[PDB]
């Protein structure tokens, strides 16, 4: 099974534990997880942070052959759980000081679910990409703009949380892998790059 591998206390998450597209365990809804978590759960969560550390760390991702990534779900590993982890970093200002707080999202997030969003929609302007997908796919990927979010923590604390611009993207990317969704599921089927009025097309 996947999650012995992973869990082992000297693996680091790497491409090679990453299923592909085409593999049903991504097209599945995953399983709730439930409270108290199991050592396997836990571990699984710390083991998903850590990957997109180290994927952001330069040196660290050259060594293991990272890209730069900021989501994380369990099914991309081959467990259909409904835990993801999200990472998203604040950027240098021009003078290259460091911002304030490191990071504006940095969660790793159990049982997660938009609880409501906006009518309006946006896109990232440069589409999505996915880890377990090796081919170049252009357009838009047409997401809510704003979602209120419940979600769960390793403690089994509930958590709501209001998210809109990029970390709004980024979580119901995440989400939707734990429903079986597909990025390119959300891009018009006629014209990939179709704007309905009043999208807004993130920078
Ligand atoms: C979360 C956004 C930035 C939209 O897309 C990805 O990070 N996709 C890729 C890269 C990472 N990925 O597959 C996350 O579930
Ligand atoms: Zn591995
Ligand atoms: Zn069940
Ligand atoms: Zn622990
Ligand atoms: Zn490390
Ligand atoms: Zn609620
Ligand atoms: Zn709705
Ligand atoms: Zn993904
Ligand atoms: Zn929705
Ligand atoms: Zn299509």
């Amino acid at each position: 099974a996947a999650i012995d591998k992973l869990v082992k206390a000297s693996h680091l998450i790497d491409m090679n534990d990453i299923i592909r597209e085409g593999n049903p365990t991504l097209r599945k809804v995953a399983e709730e997880v439930t409270f108290p978590l199991s050592e396997k759960e836990e571990i699984l969560g710390e083991k998903m942070m850590q990957f997109l550390k180290h994927s952001q760390d330069p040196i660290m991702a050259e060594k293991l052959g990272l890209r730069g990534g900021v989501g994380l779900a369990a099914p991309q590993l081959d467990i259909s759980k409904r835990i993801i982890a999200v990472l998203v970093p604040n950027v240098e200002d021009a003078q290259g000081n460091p911002p304030k707080e490191a990071y504006s999202l940095q969660e790793v997030m159990y049982n997660p679910k938009v609880v409501s969003h906006s009518v309006q929609d946006a896109a990232l302007s440069d589409g999505e990409g996915c880890l377990s997908v090796d081919r170049e796919v252009p357009g838009y990927v047409v997401r809510h703009a704003r979602v209120t979010i419940e979600y769960f923590d390793k403690t089994g604390e509930k958590h709501r949380l209001k998210l809109k611009g990029y970390n709004s993207i980024v979580v119901q990317h995440e989400i939707d892998h734990i429903d079986g969704i597909m990025f390119y599921d959300r891009i018009n089927e006629k014209n990939p790059f179709a704007v309905k009025e009043g999208l807004l097309i993130l920078e």
